[PDB]
């Protein structure tokens, strides 16, 4: 399949080179996979989700995404137009309030929730969790992310937007998950992207168009936007049978575009998520 005039990030993860405009992908499109978006929620009614999104848990008064961020991230995972894995199932877990903030105890609970809830879902191609969030280092946050990964979920987390070493942020600094830095359309590390040895992969993160609340769309930037590209790619590769939840991060790093990015500090991987699709 080929989506013409795709968002740059989708084009980029199906190209060896920057500057293309078509997103090339196997039509399986993540069918049979599931991705939990652990964030401010998902506006499941957005037409772009085609009925494939649902809220499954909230830690606040409502399950509504009153912010947008979670809807955006979900759209990069699996919306029709803006998503990597256009046929995946999306599950929303609202751990962040409508200002985009959340307490670590709540975030931890949301991870534990996914680890359990997945056992109640029919996700034959496997389960991914996308965590476009983080704060300062916390061993308990990292441990929760590690547990979620261990439970059989491919966990992708944002590196953080501090232009600093991700070792000081969580869950970015948890080694066992897939920690995702952000790039821009010119293959530069995004100006705000964290870096460091703990990064596994980069994905598109600057000026990413996706769904927004109110049935809208908008472009925003962040490692929060890079993370769902990776989560969606994992879902897509799992549906293809190329990898598993346990191995997807490594597979993605293995099969990434290597050495394409600029302003990568020495000791940070130079790896950009790539689907390797061949028609
Ligand atoms: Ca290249
Ligand atoms: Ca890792």
């Amino acid at each position: 399949a080929a989506q013409t005039n795709a968002p740059w990030g989708l084009a980029r993860i199906s190209s060896t080179s920057p500057g293309t405009s078509t997103y090339y992908y196997d039509e399986s499109a993540g069918q049979g996979s599931c991705v939990y978006v652990i964030d401010t929620g998902i506006e499941a009614s957005h037409p772009e989700f085609e009925g494939r999104a649902q809220m499954v848990k909230t830690y606040y008064y409502s399950s509504r995404d009153g912010n947008g961020h979670g809807t955006h991230c979900a759209g990069t995972v699996g919306s029709r137009t803006y998503g990597v894995a256009k046929k995946t199932q999306l599950f929303g877990v609202k751990v962040l309030d409508d200002n985009g903030s959340g307490q670590y105890s709540t975030i931890i609970a949301g991870m534990d929730f996914v680890a359990s809830d997945k056992n109640n879902r029919n996700c034959p191609k496997g389960v991914v969790a996308s965590l476009s969030l983080g704060g300062g280092y916390s061993s308990s946050v990292n441990s929760a992310a590690a547990r979620l990964q261990s439970s059989g979920v491919m966990v992708a987390v944002a590196a953080g937007n501090n232009n600093a070493d991700a070792r000081n942020y969580s869950p970015a600094s948890e080694p066992s998950v897939c920690t995702v830095g952000a790039s821009d359309r010119y293959d530069r590390r995004s100006s705000f992207s964290n870096y460091g040895s703990v990064l596994d992969i980069f994905g598109p993160g600057t000026d990413i168009l996706s769904t927004w609340i109110g049935g809208s769309t908008r472009s925003i930037s962040g490692t929060s936007m890079a993370t769902p590209h990776v989560a969606g790619l994992a879902a897509y590769l799992m549906t293809l049978g190329k990898t598993t939840a346990a191995s997807a991060c490594r597979y993605i790093a293995d099969t990434a575009n290597k050495g394409d990015l600029s302003n990568i500090p020495f000791g940070t991987v130079n790896l950009l998520a790539y689907n390797n699709y061949q028609a």
